[PDB]
């Protein structure tokens, strides 16, 4: 076996929380030994420790610097009733996202047998109850100016407005991450309201000629755009990863849900099929990662190893359901079409077991 | 000969010139007389006119109630030059815009081989530390309001504004609840409700206010609801989001009585370069012909016109089942067949697709 060293993992809820289990005990544990601080951001103990663990939780990737996250169910009321919670906690992946910082990435892993990019996503607001003037002033600290635009004269009657700003250092950290994910996969690098979008364009040059192999970064606009290139701006092959400013702290997770509609079938006994594609995928993005920050050559063999036995698995035809019917087109599916989800990590296992056996 | 009666029509530029004169030509002048409002808002004519025929048109919908545009060319610095034009005009559709007011509405048009769509600035540059406000004098003389954007201690950034009259809601409200109920579709509006509490929490209040005290008796009386929902919640129906030859975009006012429609895609420069320079082409003309049925269809539903109304309904069909038959022009091929495996015979271009529409249209109006 392995030498993996420390991984926060979460777990999670629902039809998600069932996948998570067997992908570590069916592909991960049977070929690493992890250093492994788990924690448990399962409803039920999120409400149980009010939201405690989940604060744990992102202490530890912050401490760490690895971290895979199972799907968490994000209570609305009906769910408040559901599960009897004695608050509407907030998401886990907002709780997380603010005190860990950095910018997400979403991917689909392309299999090229179904119907790639890599996507970077990155005030005040009040109600004019009549007319007025509405004035947007900047005042410097050492007021030396007094900017102050009309932002406008209301005279038809009231109305609604507001302030939106954003700091350099942001800025920055945006253009980091995005350079580095750009250097990390060795893909072109592209970013897409004068003076605002317009700075923006500014601080990635100035960083790009003064900071950052045969690849380019560039800059459009929206609409100009063979794949396989970063950009800065089926479900269960969309793969989410938070890349904080550091470049050092990954967190890693399926772009999904927890899928409660397959689960509820669970809990009947129904055959179900739930493609656990984006959840392994989260797994190796961070194993990978926890490779590169320690020069670990085995493990970062295994992590691609695995990422590859799960696309040669569904192109050698072997998948579920849902891919099924971006072949085939839902109305017509056979069940001699697809695995169901057992079968298909049962599949994955075999093929894995193989593959690492030469 | 069904007569249509009052009519604004503005023809427009390149490619798009060429594929409305045909649909007049063929397919509705054959079987539609109408007391036809034409403006020429091709290049030559608006800037020989120092972009007054713009103007024009645009009081004549107001008038009439129904506009019908053909696609034309924005000028750019670049198109100026081409065409010696005297000045950089703004956008016909800018101008008309402005005059007429209301919300525009895309629609993808759909084969076998639906969903309508209806969307809606103070940019400076932080150059240092220092604090950002935004503040509200009320016109009354009452207490200056302040708000703090944000206090910059360390390096500087970017800030804006924004704004929104109440009466620019509303009339987003009106359109979209108009636009349902002529489509008999139920509306969805879509905001940022939960983060821009006081901003986005004025967009679901005007349109919940305006739908109890104006349409929510009409909206039974068709089977049809509106309802609010978050952005992501939200991903047969009228979607209000609050923000190819297949395109439909509509300009509905709010007063639900004055329309104006037209293809949403350009003036289709590249087909017309290839058109003037003699060889053949395949422009996709259904986007066009629909902004002709929505337009007759309005007309028709304002005039209690059973047998135009019938006319436009019959054509729409024409369109769709004459693709959904395999006859189509490239683009459309392409979009089945990869544009790599597309072949000549598996398309035709675009005076064959027009007769084969022509064709059709006969037959269909024969039954
Ligand atoms: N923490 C997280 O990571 C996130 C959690 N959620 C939470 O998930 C809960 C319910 O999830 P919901 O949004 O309803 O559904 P999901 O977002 O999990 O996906 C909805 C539908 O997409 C299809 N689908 C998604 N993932 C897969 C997969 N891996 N394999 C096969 N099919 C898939 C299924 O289609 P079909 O209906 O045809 O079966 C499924 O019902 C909510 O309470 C919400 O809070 C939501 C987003 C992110
Ligand atoms: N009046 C209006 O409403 C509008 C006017 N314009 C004006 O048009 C001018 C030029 O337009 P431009 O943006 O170059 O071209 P378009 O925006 O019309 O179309 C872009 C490209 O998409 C394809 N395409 C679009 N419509 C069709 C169709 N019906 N059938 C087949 N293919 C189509 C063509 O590319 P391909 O070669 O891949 O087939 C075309 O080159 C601009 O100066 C602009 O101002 C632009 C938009 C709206
Ligand atoms: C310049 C311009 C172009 C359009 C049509 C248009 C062209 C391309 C993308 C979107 C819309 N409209 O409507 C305007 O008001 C102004």
């Amino acid at each position: 076996k392995i030498s993996g060293g420390s991984v926060v993992e979460m777990q999670g809820d629902e039809m998600t929380r069932i996948i998570w289990e067997l992908i570590k005990e069916k592909l991960i544990f049977p070929y690493v030994e992890l250093d492994l601080h788990s924690y448990d951001l399962g409803i039920e103990n999120r409400d149980a420790t009010n939201d405690q663990v989940t604060k744990d939780a992102a202490e530890a990737i912050k401490k760490h610097n690895v971290g895979v996250k199972c799907a968490t169910i994000t209570p609305d009321e009906k769910r408040v009733e559901e599960f009897k919670l004695k608050q509407m906690w907030k998401s886990p992946n907002g709780t997380i996202r603010n005190i860990l910082g950095g910018t997400v990435f979403r991917e689909a892993i392309i299999c090229k047998n179904i119907p790639p990019i890599i996507i970077g996503h990155h005030a005040t607001d009040f109600v004019v109850p009549g007319p007025g003037k509405v004035e947007i002033t900047y005042t410097p600290s050492d007021g030396t100016q007094k900017v102050t635009y009309l932002v406008h004269n209301f005279e038809e009657g009231g109305g609604v407005a507001m302030g939106m700003y954003n700091q350099d250092k942001s800025i920055e950290d945006f253009a980091h991450s995005s350079f580095q994910m750009a250097l990390s996969k060795g893909w072109p690098l592209y970013l897409s309201l004068k003076k605002y979008d317009g700075r923006f364009k500014d601080i990635f040059q100035e960083i790009y000629d003064k900071q950052y192999q045969k690849i380019w970064y560039e800059h459009r606009l929206i609409d100009d755009m063979e794949g396989g290139f970063i950009w800065a701006c089926s479900l269960g092959m969309m793969t989410s990863v938070l890349v904080c400013p550091d470049g050092k702290t990954v967190e890693a997770e399926a772009a999904h849900g927890t899928v409660t509609r397959h689960y509820r079938m669970y809990q009947k006994g129904q055959e179900t099929s739930t493609n656990p594609i984006a959840s392994i995928f989260a797994w190796t993005r961070g194993l990978a990662h926890r490779a590169k920050l320690d020069n670990n050559k085995e493990l970062a063999f295994f992590a691609n190893a695995l990422e590859e036995v799960s696309i040669e698995t569904i192109e050698a035809g072997f998948m579920t359901k849902d891919l099924a019917a971006c072949i085939k087109g839902l109305p017509n599916v056979q069940r001699s079409d697809y695995l169901n989800t057992f079968e298909f990590m049962d599949k994955l296992g075999e093929n894995l077991k193989i593959k690492l056996a030469q």
